[PDB]
């Protein structure tokens, strides 16, 4: 029964997809390094600051409840019935999750005991409903404004016959079908529209691959996929020996885990990616971290193992996490706010109701979460550790609409994502670092 | 009747592709900025620079007769017949000429009167035959390494099937044909061999496009060619969509005017160029220059004319050779050394026969062209304005095999030919600088 159960005056749930699907039948599979462990440990980071912090919630110390989702709704579910157990451990509000079928899901739940949820990676259109999901907030925007970035940016390249592959569930198929309306408002004619998955309905993704070759003018493939689906289509297209020009949401992103091994098919590829700053002391803390001194996180041992493929063949007692094998996931900026955006909405309770003590008063023993969310959790701080650095929700509990353009490249030898674009309202580029095709020695035999 | 004539106690002829050849009959066409106009003026700069120098005859003032050979052997031979006039204005050594087949005709006609000559950029082995051209050096080295490094480009790249292109006449005849024994060496099979030209005898630059077409599998086509031919293949490439891997000769080198316009059907060429660096003190010396202060030049209105497309629609005053519009011809610091050679071997005969004056002794006055040749020309010294940057000829008046690799690219909007590697009896390359083909929008529609 893994989890992280650290004491507290107030306690926050966190659920994180530590681990990834399963295969065929097992819930759970191999450990999610960046999207997984890296944000946990951002949430683990953001408490012990503002545990540290004398101007945020002084008096009244932040504990946590951390699960594991294994990036499956029904597995997120069954974990976030011991956030209400102590309904039917008291919790304060939650943060998380990263997909949104795993949001939508655990909001079903959390809105019974009337405890607010933040998401720090959940952009489905759908998670703006407030009739539905009235305890739900968001320190990222909805997939309305990336659906409309991505139409954008073919209108731009006069990518106006293109192909659509989204992941089934919330976040993929909302987010095409805004995606396909943007387009259309454009004169962008969509030639086929796939969709991909591990249910009965969905087809095959050689199926999928084998469409998009039937209509050989759409060379442009505009994805709303998960990372894990976007894997099994790019090793689909390796097997055909495919060529296309990928235009891809934040689902695909920056991440070099969908294209590793496969660098080759996937080039030339434009994503998307949240607009995002590193949070420069969490690259510290997290580099610091190794199996003999993060006693905590029940996890660490398995990433370490997986990340370093050793078992502690023999792990070195040296191996660490630095610049040479890491860097900040994309979104880490929104789990810390997400955090912090909690904690500002439980001292400024705490201020209201407590106003002569630093501490949890009488008044504010018991929770009202239905008032923590609407007249507090709604509010507005300078992100902690441009001009437009303000953390804020709009009247819909959502984040603004700003993404940065990334195309993924072969530098000097080295394939990475290098930014390219920005869009906020509008779209901004810088069309001459772009790289559309591989740069590979001619043959002449 | 247009020539340079500037008197002086010793005089050195000169001889510069000033004009193209005229198209369908006439003698001269257009004007050759920077083959031409650049080295004519860099013998002017280095005759004024040796006129001003205390340690290289000082009381020997260098005079020029300096004629343009209209880039045809046969209009070379015409004015080489008044250098030797004289003898049937006395000349003590000549400057030139660039193309092979024109060094070749001015040599058999000097070598009748013991005239030394000095090429700065005919590579022809034929000129290493001292029975035959036994007043001929020159500051460029023969050919023979330069096959060697374009067989070593292909060998490194295990281009082992390519098509090979040929300038009819002295350069490209020889020069291909040392390749092609060279490619032979390392297990490089030759496609197909053509030959290209204005003679009678010279298939179409269109059947010769046909012929490269023929053998879909060399995509890699070896140019050993003039300047003039190579823009008749690119444009004649252009005409039948034809894509090929150009590997050039220095005939193409690093010029741009053979690829401007046709930029798209030279993208990712690999050529070579003799190794050299740039006279910093001529850039200043030619960017000076204007049509109302250069008065000793009769070619300069034309070049001004042509350089800027105005007639003197109307020139602007103001208009100027500067870094906007000018690049040193990479051939200059050749055309330098040549006439510091020249000057080099007159100074040793004149310290040798007049040691007890400055001036230009009785002893001295009836130029024995025969040892000025022999018994100074073939000296040593450091040029003028690493280790190896000194000037000499060897056994057979040759200079030394260095090459620079060139690649042409589009930096981030701009074309140009970027340094990529070097050949000094051995290849080095700096791959991943390296572009291959024209980085284009895809297209979906
Ligand atoms: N924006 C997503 C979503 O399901 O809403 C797409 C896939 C997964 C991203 C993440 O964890 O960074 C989250
Ligand atoms: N190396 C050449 C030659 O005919 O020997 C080839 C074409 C022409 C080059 C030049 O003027 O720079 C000279």
């Amino acid at each position: 029964r893994r989890e992280i159960k650290i004491e507290g005056d107030l306690v926050l749930g966190g659920l994180f997809p530590i681990n990834e699907k399963g295969t065929g039948t097992e819930e759970c599979g191999r450990i999610n390094e960046d999207r997984g462990i890296q944000r946990l440990e951002a949430m683990l980071f953001a408490i012990d600051e503002i545990n540290k912090d004398d101007y945020l919630l002084p008096g009244v110390k932040l504990g946590v409840h951390i699960l594991d989702t294994c990036s499956r709704d029904t597995y997120a579910l069954e974990q976030s019935l011991e956030f209400v157990r102590a309904s039917l451990l008291l919790i304060a509000g939650v943060i998380g999750g990263s997909y949104s079928s795993v949001s939508i899901q655990v909001a079903n739940l959390l809105r019974l005991f009337q405890i607010p949820q933040i998401s720090y990676a959940s952009t489905s259109a759908k998670l703006s409903d407030k009739s539905r999901y009235d305890y739900f907030a968001r320190t990222v925007p909805p997939d309305f404004y990336q659906a409309k970035a991505m139409a954008e940016i073919l209108r731009f390249f006069n990518w106006t016959y293109v192909s659509t592959v989204a992941s089934e569930g919330d976040y993929g198929e909302t987010g095409i079908e805004a995606f396909e309306q943007e387009a259309r408002l454009r004169n962008i004619s969509i030639a086929t529209a796939e969709k991909v998955g591990r249910s009965n309905i969905r087809k095959s993704y050689d199926s999928v691959i084998r469409e998009l070759l039937q209509k050989p003018n759409a060379r442009v493939v505009v994805l709303f996929m998960r990372s894990d689906d976007s894997r099994e289509l790019i090793a689909a297209a390796s097997r055909a020996n495919a060529s296309f020009t990928w235009v891809a949401s934040d689902g695909w992103g920056a991440q070099e885990s969908i294209i590793k091994g496969s660098e080759h098919v996937a080039y030339g590829a434009i994503t998307l990616e949240l607009a995002s700053q590193p949070v420069r002391q969490f690259d510290r803390y997290f580099q610091s971290l190794n199996p003999y001194n993060n006693h905590r996180n029940p996890w660490f041992r398995d990433f370490w193992e997986q990340k370093f493929q050793c078992s502690l063949r023999v792990c070195d007692k040296h191996l660490a996490i630095d610049s040479s094998n890491y860097e900040q996931e994309s979104k880490i900026m929104f789990v810390v706010n997400a955090v912090y955006a909690m904690a500002h909405a439980l001292h400024k309770m705490q201020r209201t109701l407590c106003p002569n003590t630093t501490k949890l008063c009488d008044a504010m023993k018991i929770l009202d979460g239905k008032k923590l969310y609407k007249d507090y959790l709604l509010k507005i701080n300078f992100t902690a550790p441009d001009a437009d650095s303000i953390v804020k929700f709009d009247t819909f509990g959502d984040g603004m609409g700003r993404y940065n353009v990334f195309n993924f490249q072969n530098v000097g030898g080295k394939y990475s994502y290098l930014k390219v674009g920005h869009w906020a309202e509008t779209l901004s580029l810088d069309v001459n670092s772009i790289h559309w095709s591989r740069n590979s020695v001619p043959t002449s035999e």
